[PDB]
Parts: C-alpha cells; structure tokens; sequence
C-alpha cells in the first residue's frame, strides 16, 4: 500500500514525510517495510514520537511496525543508500 515515486525523493524521517504526502501521521500510509502489513496508526506515531527513520524497501517508505520497532529502535537515522 505504499509506493512513493520521483519527484518525491522520500525523506528519513515521518513527519517530514508526511510532508511530502502533503498530510499528516493521522492519514499517512505508511507499512512496515519488513511484513508489509500497514501499520497502526499508533505505530505510526511511535515512530515520530521517538527518533527513528524511516525505511524504505527497496525504495518505497514504510515505517517499521510494533514487532519490529523493538528489533530495529537501534537504527535511527542511517545513511544506506543506493
Ligand atoms: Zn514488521
């Protein structure tokens, strides 16, 4: 349920994301890149309402969801890119 294309270059963090998808976390589709499985809104705020990054399957954003949030809350902000 997520599939976010050029020119939308796709940020680290949610809430700048957000921005991007000219919404908010409150509407924001966002899954887990790991089980693909849309997190929970509430999921999703834990994401910003800590200090973690967005990661991107391949290259489509998905948050990271409750299981593995506790798995991956290590990696925040990282820099693997292509
Ligand atoms: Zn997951």
């Amino acid at each position: 349920g997520a599939m976010f294309q050029d020119p939308q270059e796709r940020p680290r963090k949610l809430p700048q994301l957000c921005t991007e998808l000219q919404t908010t976390i409150h509407d924001i589709i966002l899954e887990c890149v790991y089980c693909k499985q849309q997190l929970l809104r509430r999921e999703v705020y834990d994401f910003a309402r800590r200090d973690l990054c967005i990661v991107y399957r391949d290259g489509n954003p998905y948050a990271v969801c409750d299981k593995c949030l506790k798995f991956y809350s290590k990696i925040s902000e990282y820099r693997h890119y292509s």
